[PDB]
């Protein structure tokens, strides 16, 4: 028992991280087979940021302008292309440590592990959720661009995030690995703000089930509620609407705990209206929304990876 | 910016995890050079747990009783010995993925990453602290024994924990890698309880500095306090005494933030006496004590590993 924010084991991704230097900018790249993926703003300079035309900027580059270092072995770039907001550097050596992998674009509310990196070297690993406003609340300093977020499925690494920038509230924005930003953000230095966020309701419910699985029950009640009247309460507390699809996703946890989904909704209602009154749940004094239902099942059942 | 509970990158340790089977028990082992380290209670059986004499139990074993599997390659045991509560299985193949490493016994209040494992396969990675009562609040199911905790220093893996059991409060107990339990616990099935825990004061202060570095300042004040009068307040709220050595350890964070250590103590005093009044710090509604001063500096300055 116990319940922690648990990241995926990072080894498969550590073997893919490289340093990409172009001009006065250094950031991280992702080396899979003979291609290095990195944010296209690596080709910007300190005076290009304002409103760059990356097509122009890229046609002015030569392969030899891109300095790619994999540890203490430097990689020759033999070609380059742009895909949305990611640069693909073709190198003359395939990464022998390339895992089985997929590129996936995730939905808000889904979670992933971030391998935070500087100069191609990993600093640490932690679990994030994609917020409803398409930002992540990460831990990123200068040099971290090109760090990736990922999930692991049995043996396969699903890459879903590459880091590009920090918004003025201190939250983070980036792309999928095909270079499409999450959210309305652009890799331009302009007025950009996160926008209003909401709590991921289905995740809070998953975490309440985690708590029950682990012996916290003080928040349960005999009441129930309908999905309608729950969502009426959710809206007032800035929670995402709970859908019938969410309810079905919470099915397995409901079976295992013997607590119908709509009964856990009634418990969440009372926690929203009354607060926790100095109680904690799973070591938290706040309702936690960065565990998906699958995260809970994985951790409370012991799934592993090969 | 941002601040997360960040684990060390786990790749170096993933390449050392193996499955150890003896009799009806399966658990994890740590394969470094030609030795596999695992909890000695692997040699117990379902009727041995009550009060086993492991010396007797071990002299009755043959090498071929230990089934060691490194993925889909099975390892022959060519010898076995006992060191305190860990079994050392000598195998005829050295692990080619052995990192540079140390065994270290940590002090309460120090943190480490846990690579949670089942059947020799990693499940997830997360950050723990050794509690003052020598337990850890982990996330461990049956089969997780032999999972290890570790820190990384530049390029070197310092192993500091191997998992053995869960106490009745749902917290976890284990040994250093030389087999000495942390705390008064024994690998015997008897009445064993964690004992009273306390909050790691120097860590709370580190985390308050993390908050300032990241733009939370609402808890600061103009007051100061003496180390004596702080510890008088600490005792009443079940906090560890703050030592002059703790104060000196918090020096770097004090410089960088311009906030004298004793002024941050005055801020912690008021948080203890008044609570947070519905405020949060770094996303938490509780005072967080599982970040050491070194953790804060590492994360807020961007240290990496090779
Ligand atoms: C890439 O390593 C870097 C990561 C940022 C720095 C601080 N936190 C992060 O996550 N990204 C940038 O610095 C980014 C660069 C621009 C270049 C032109 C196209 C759009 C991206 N700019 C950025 O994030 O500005 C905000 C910021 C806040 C605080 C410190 C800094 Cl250095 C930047
Ligand atoms: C080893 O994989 C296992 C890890 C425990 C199981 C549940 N959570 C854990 O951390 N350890 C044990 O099962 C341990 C075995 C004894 C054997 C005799 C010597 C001392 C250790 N016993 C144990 O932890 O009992 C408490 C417990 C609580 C809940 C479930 C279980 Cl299966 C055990």
């Amino acid at each position: 028992s116990g319940f922690r924010k648990m990241a995926f084991p990072s080894g498969k991704v550590e073997g893919c991280m490289v340093q990409v230097t172009c001009g006065t900018t250094t950031l991280n790249g992702l080396w899979l087979d003979d291609v290095v993926y990195c944010p296209r703003h690596v080709i910007c300079t300190s005076e290009d940021m304002l409103n760059p035309n990356y097509e122009d900027l890229l046609i002015r580059k030569s392969n030899h302008n891109f300095l790619v270092q994999a540890g203490n072995v430097q990689l020759r770039v033999i070609g380059h292309s742009m895909q949305n907001c990611v640069l693909k550097l073709k190198v003359d050596t395939a990464n022998p440590k390339t895992p089985k992998y997929k590129f996936v674009r995730i939905q808000p509310g889904q979670t992933f592990s971030v391998l935070a990196c500087y100069n191609g070297s990993p600093s640490g690993v932690y679990q994030c959720a994609m917020r409803p406003n398409f930002t992540i609340k990460g831990s990123f300093l200068n040099g971290s661009c090109g760090s990736v977020g990922f999930n692991i499925d049995y043996d396969c690494v699903s890459f879903c995030y590459m880091h590009h920038m920090e918004l003025p509230t201190g939250v983070h924005a980036g792309t999928d690995l095909e270079g499409n930003f999450y959210g309305p953000f652009v890799d331009r230095q302009t007025a950009q703000a996160a926008g209003t966020d909401t709590t991921i309701t289905v995740n809070v419910l998953a975490w309440l089930y985690a708590a029950v699985i682990n012996g916290d029950r003080w928040f349960l009640n005999r009441f129930t509620t309908t999905l309608n009247d729950f969502n009426l309460v959710a809206m007032k507390y800035n929670y995402e609407p709970l859908t019938q699809d969410h309810v079905d996703i919470l099915g397995p946890l409901s079976a295992q705990t013997g607590i119908a989904v709509l009964d856990m909704c009634a418990s969440l209602k009372e926690l929203l209206q009354n607060g926790m009154n100095g109680r904690t749940i799973l070591g938290s004094a706040l309702l936690e929304d960065e565990f998906t239902p699958f995260d809970v099942v994985r951790q409370c059942s012991g799934v592993t990876f090969q």
